[PDB]
């Protein structure tokens, strides 16, 4: 494969079906360079548990924390890693009422040269155990010699645009980070970074984050095909934010819209939305327990009824992940017998406005909460016309993408309902004989 994207690994299915994934050790381990530093971005840490994902022979390297708590829940984290004296924090602002700090990534500085890791799992053991979570491994990028002057930048414009997403934090901890990416060479990277960070944007800004930054790559790398308008959008999320009255006011408006662009010129296309129903969490690996990672509240649900009726069930016989609920967020754009994609992206954001943004100002303005980051996998980028998608996703040309859960998405049935975390469940067990009660 050239995508390098990894499902994490899943304690409790058969060895077939971990066999090319990833755990965090891993990640981490000396086979995949002689650490030297790292940057954990993340939203949620277990201090104690991270440092010991790192093989004892890197523990006291210097790790940055980068999170987006305040207040108490500050105070918390600090507590945690003041233990560890190798161990920093910076806290990313986040100047927007009700933003969030969600960006998923590991900087790894090696004495080899420096690799990026692009992914969706918290830094705390659950994330890691049951869930399906998605991984973007980018290569080893060496170090440019001191004195050559090159640019170390991609065909993708990587280099680039991840010093652009590290530059909003406006931290000094990550003016390092980017000082260090400026002195490696990433040009052999083959992914578009896709990253949401706080603000409001309009003009020449417009198109740098959120769902304008994938509607502008859309247009400019992709190609429309005849019969466009029959290729379905997918989009696959652990969390659903607020979208207001009725379809119109964001979904099929502004986001599908983005989300439907090819090329350059200026809807019917299906669109498919995966989000685990409450059958699909009771018969799970976690039972129960793993709708603790799926924050759905009853009284956003209650607002937005008519968005249910998009919902199709986790299936991912494919990956043996079926009962690994899923926490990797994925949207694609698969063809109409779905056996082609026309691209693939990876990453933190759920179906939220505060993850995509939503535009204000009579269209002028984009708005954005939170921190988000997935990399997109386009067709173009690999000197193809469209992916393959591969049938058995851990099967063996090496062109086809390996997309990790069944498709055609499976609609909910009449009795199914959307797993929604604050309401209870108590008609039937769970895989470890447990009732829901919040
Ligand atoms: O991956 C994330 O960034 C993320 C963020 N928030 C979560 C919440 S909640 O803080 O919104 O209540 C509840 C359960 C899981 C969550 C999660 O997995």
């Amino acid at each position: 494969n050239p995508f390098q994207f990894y499902l994490t690994r899943v304690s409790g299915v058969k060895p077939k079906y971990n066999s090319g994934a990833l755990h965090i050790k891993d990640i981490l381990s000396p086979l995949f360079g002689t650490l030297v530093s790292s940057a954990q971005f993340n939203y949620c840490f277990d201090v104690d548990w991270l440092v010991k994902q790192y093989p004892p022979e890197f523990r006291k390297k210097p790790i940055l924390l980068v999170h987006g708590d305040k207040r108490e829940a500050k105070a918390h984290l600090h507590a945690q890693a003041k233990p560890y004296e190798n161990i920093s924090l910076c806290q990313a602002k986040l100047d927007i009422a009700f933003g969030t700090h969600h960006t998923k990534m590991m900087l790894l500085l090696y004495e080899e040269g420096l690799r990026v890791v692009i992914h969706t799992s918290n830094l705390i053991h659950a994330d890691w155990h049951q869930k399906t979570q998605g991984i973007w491994l980018s290569p080893l990028y060496p170090r440019i010699a001191d004195g050559t002057h090159k640019s170390g930048e991609s065909p993708t414009h990587f280099k680039a645009d991840l010093i652009s997403y590290l530059m909003a934090y406006n931290a000094p901890s990550l003016k390092e980070w980017i000082d260090v990416i400026h002195k490696h060479d990433l040009s052999e990277t083959n992914v578009y970074l896709i990253g949401s960070t706080p603000g409001r944007f309009q003009g020449s800004q417009k198109d740098n984050w959120g769902h304008f930054r994938l509607k502008k790559l859309l247009k400019d790398h992709a190609s429309s095909m005849p019969n466009a308008e029959s290729w379905p959008v997918v989009g696959q999320f652990s969390s659903v934010g607020s979208l207001g009255a009725d379809e119109s006011k964001w979904l099929c408006s502004e986001f599908k819209e983005s989300m439907l662009t090819l090329g350059k010129e200026s809807s019917s296309v299906p669109l498919y939305l995966i989000y685990p129903s409450v059958e699909n969490v009771r018969t799970s690996l976690e039972g129960y327990p793993a709708g603790g990672s799926l924050p759905y509240s009853i009284q956003t649900a209650e607002k937005q009824n008519w968005l249910h009726s998009y919902f199709h069930k986790w299936s991912a016989e494919t990956s043996g992940r079926s009962n690994a609920m899923p926490h990797i967020k994925t949207y694609m754009r698969p063809s109409p017998d779905f056996s082609k994609i026309a691209w693939f992206l990876v990453t933190s954001a759920n179906l939220s406005k505060a993850a995509w943004g939503a535009l204000e100002k009579n269209g002028t303005q984009l708005m954005i909460r939170s921190y988000e980051l997935g990399v997109l996998f386009l067709p173009s980028a690999f000197g193809l016309d469209s992916f393959k998608v591969k049938q058995k996703f851990f099967a063996g040309p090496m062109a086809t993408f390996p997309v990790p859960y069944d498709l055609p998405p499976e609609l909910y049935g009449s009795k199914d309902r959307p797993w929604i975390w604050n309401i209870p469940y108590v008609k039937a067990p769970d895989t470890h004989g447990n009732m829901w009660v919040p």
